């Protein structure tokens, strides 16, 4: 018919909404009851929504619907905003005293409620009216679209008044699959497309892109063909699309709800050697903890906490560990986001960072530096509770209806954090050491290439009496080994910025 | 064309915005696709934004763009600036009715869209219904200019509405060379330009110059010749603009993204004389320091902290690295920017300097006296702390696309900052120690030219045994020598001056 990857939403709201309005008046009247005059959809933005309130329509051969919208009352003038309500209604008063209770049906359709209860009255009492109220008007079908239903009040949801809910979910690998055919449908019956391209590959290439984002992706692939042959020309009867087209449109459209790529891989990475032993248990913990929660039930809450001494490497490792992980969902939340914010800001960015991560099968979050998001100085003390109590709130809540997330969290002030009590909201903790012993420096000079063993050598030499026990991190270690490459003398000037270190 | 500089961007712009326009309406039904309908560009002030808009106008013969600007509308009065928003869309209208879809194209340009965000809704409302609400209009291409991305929220920026975006870089060696012939033409054309100008050591001297800039030193090349035949004419057969003409110009135009020359020279600097070995290992590391960050592509964020007692003379050693480097971008910051405003103006001064500091290939910054900035005094303790917390993340952050900047921060309270553990912000660490040797007193009493030789070597035999171990910084040194100058017994009161120091 048009749509895609709804079925089981589809035969419920037609058997509410519209299942009573075919038979003729006699055998409603006959029976005794009465029609339903509101509907609520709700769920993320570009799945569907309006869509389905238009082509529903179609089969009863109702009026156009009309539309409307929030924000649209809310800017304009208040007087405008109050006589505008009573206009929009005028064409089914006009028919119901034409033609009594054998009016067609009309649809009103009101989008963005929510932004009603944002902060007004007169409308929602004046819609209200018509509806419910001794004004009763037996033509109207209300649509109601919201993002966020916790946000309209209960006293909309009793019976009389926006009686039935429904929800719309992300599109499965079967939704994708049909909406590439619906999309495409008319682009090959004409024989504009290749014979190469398969569609299953594509519905497993696309991972979590919704209804709108396939669109943009046939878009922008058309758009890469035609672009190949202007400077308008001959033999444009020969056009065609290929598989090519669709490979390199991939590249231009990042779907929301996706993996934060350049952060994860340029800012938290830049180099990663195994120099110790200690670093590939770590790893191996990390990647049996990711495994756990893909292939089990009974588990779809993990929560770590990976602390150490300053400059020790904790952020690569989490880094790391998530990349090599594939799960469709990834992101992070550090300081470097919440610069310059007021408190309410930042609160409301942290809450929705949360919200939006309960919509997909799978997800990942990471919390980086939990000390600095407090601002904590110990002078003092001083510190920001309203932000700590909802961590603290956050980190133990459970995604609803089966679905699974991890979070890994890094930290600097262990006994900080002992003593706030904020202890206990965590299933295992991860120790991260310095470096102290010169095999591990020769592994990493080894590593990083910095020159022949003939000169490696002496280094550890002269170390071994200079100074036997240093205590280094490899964040500094891998700065000095930098600075000393360009000296005049690197070999002497490595010991002296090493002992200075210890 | 008339823009140089720009082939990708130009390319990547024509390949979406503008290809679907030039087909015939039947292969683009055909296909079953629709023609974008926003476009986004971002960058720095002064590089050819709007430029690019009118040229690209011109290629389709579509009518000339109408602009129209941000604060005009949002400072005129309600009822107005509600009402003008109408008039822009006229036009359009009225062609759609008149003549389909065979209409040609129109253009609207919108000029500072961030304006609206910074405090509007109407206006914004009003925009976004002519082009995704149930009123579009097939025949216009809104075209949007920002220079702060992050301020616009991302609810414009979802499929259907602004779709595609793009960023403008400040010009390299190429793009000036060609900037340079493209406002040139006319000169060399006309025989009026002498032929012992050669472009490309100009394009290789200017080395931060934008698009404007380059404009406003042709012009001031221009009047230079201009004004040497006034004080009259038979001089208008031989004008020519020679190459000082040009030379004497460049001391004329100051580009931003450039050089503070009088703070960093003039105010900062009153002498450098080599009394000790220490300043010369600490002027050799620092030279090392400013030679690694320019060949190295591991390291691309290096900060130092250079720390001692009150009146050491710390700041001149940092102006006098920094004045030796050579690279294109220079600024310090210091109390004296900041006297006589509130907090929220310094945290963003701050802010907008850092923001700056990002659009440079290579950087250098300054800071002065950091525990002056907080306000800090030992009564209480009183200090603040949001200025403490946003300096604290910036000395971390790192800049994006390969780019890389040195930060070298001066103060004197080593023990203050150890009591707020903000150590870790740092890589390395200098000190400077007062004189404590008579020889480096002979040797400033040489270097200064204070008297001859018999006087300066009978004040070392007096304070030999006068006072063997005074302890005094280089600043006061200089300050009692230099009274004890304009004395009429220069050895006597200088004398027991110094004794006093200690
Ligand atoms: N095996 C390794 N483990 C950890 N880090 C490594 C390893 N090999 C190389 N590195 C380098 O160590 C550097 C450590 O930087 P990183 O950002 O992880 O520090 P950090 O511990 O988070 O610092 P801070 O505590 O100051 O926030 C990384 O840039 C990475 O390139
Ligand atoms: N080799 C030198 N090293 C440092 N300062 C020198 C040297 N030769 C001369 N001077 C003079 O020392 C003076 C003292 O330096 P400066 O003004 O930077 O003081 P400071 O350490 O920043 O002061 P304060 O501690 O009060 O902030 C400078 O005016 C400079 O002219
Ligand atoms: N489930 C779906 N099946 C087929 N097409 C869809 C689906 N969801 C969205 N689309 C396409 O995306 C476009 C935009 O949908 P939209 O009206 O924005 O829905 P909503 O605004 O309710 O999210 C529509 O023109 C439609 O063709
Ligand atoms: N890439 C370029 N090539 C040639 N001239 C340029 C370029 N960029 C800017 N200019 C010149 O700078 C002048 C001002 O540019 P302007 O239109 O103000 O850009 P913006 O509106 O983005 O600041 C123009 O008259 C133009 O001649
Ligand atoms: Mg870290
Ligand atoms: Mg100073």
């Amino acid at each position: 018919l048009g749509v895609g990857g709804l079925d089981k939403e589809f035969t419920k709201i037609f058997r509410r909404a519209f299942a009573s309005r075919i038979f003729p008046p006699s055998v409603i009247e006959k029976l005794g009851i009465s029609h339903v005059k509101g509907l609520l959809l709700y769920g993320p933005p570009g799945t569907g929504k309006t869509l389905i309130a238009r082509k529903i329509g179609t089969m009863l051969n109702a009026k156009e619907p009309k539309i409307v919208n929030g924000p649209e009352i809310l800017s304009k003038y208040v007087g405008s905003s109050e006589e505008n309500i009573r206009n929009l209604f005028k064409d089914a008063e006009a028919e119901y005293r034409a033609k009594g209770e054998e009016s067609s049906l009309h649809i009103i359709i009101f989008d963005e409620l929510d932004s009603v209860f944002k902060q007004g009255d007169n409308v929602v009492n004046q819609l209200l009216a018509k509806m419910d109220g001794v004004d009763q008007l037996n033509n109207i079908l209300v649509i109601g679209m919201t993002n966020r239903k916790d946000l309209i009040d209960s006293a909309l949801l009793r019976p009389g008044r926006f009686e039935v809910q429904v929800e719309i979910h992300l599109p499965d690998e079967k939704g994708r699959l049909q909406i590439f055919d619906i999309q495409t449908k008319k682009m090959r019956e004409n024989n504009m497309m290749s014979d190469d391209v398969n569609l299953a590959e594509l519905a497993a290439l696309t991972k979590n892109f919704s209804g709108a984002e396939i669109e943009g992706l046939v878009k922008s692939a058309s758009s890469f063909a035609i672009n190949k042959t202007v400077n308008n020309t001959k033999d444009i009867a020969k056009l065609k699309v290929t598989r090519e087209d669709f490979l390199n449109a991939l590249n231009d459209v990042t779907p929301a709800f996706g993996i934060s790529e350049e952060d994860l891989k340029t800012c938290v990475e830049g180099g990663m050697m195994l120099y110790s032993e200690r670093v590939n248990s770590i790893l191996k913990n990390g990647a049996r903890y990711v495994r756990q929660v893909r292939e089990s039930d009974k588990s779809r809450l993990v929560s770590l906490l990976i602390h150490g001494p300053a400059g020790s490497g904790k952020t690569a490792l989490a880094a790391e560990i998530a990349l090599k992980s594939g799960f469709p969902f990834i992101r992070l939340i550090s300081p470097n986001e919440l610069s310059g914010m007021s408190e309410s800001a930042k609160i409301a960015y942290i809450d929705n960072t949360f919200r939006d991560a309960y919509k997909s099968p799978l997800n990942i979050l990471v919390i980086d530096s939990l000390e600095t998001l407090v601002d904590w100085v110990p002078i003092g003390p001083r510190f920001s509770n309203n932000i700590l109590q909802m961590l603290k709130v956050a980190l133990k809540r459970k995604p609803p209806q089966d679905r699974r997330l991890l979070i890994m969290t890094t930290t600097s002030a262990y006994s900080v954090l002992q003593q706030m009590d904020i202890l206990s909201c965590f299933d295992n903790e991860i120790a991260v050491p310095n470096m102290t012993n010169l095999d591990e420096l020769n592994n990493v000079m080894i590593e990083s290439n910095f020159l022949d063993d003939a000169g490696r050598v002496k280094v550890i030499n002269e170390l071994s009496r200079s100074c036997p026990n240093f205590n280094v991190g490899i964040k500094k270690t891998l700065t000095n080994i930098e600075t000393a490459r360009h000296d005049e003398d690197p070999v002497n000037e490595l010991v002296e910025l090493m002992t200075q270190s210890a």
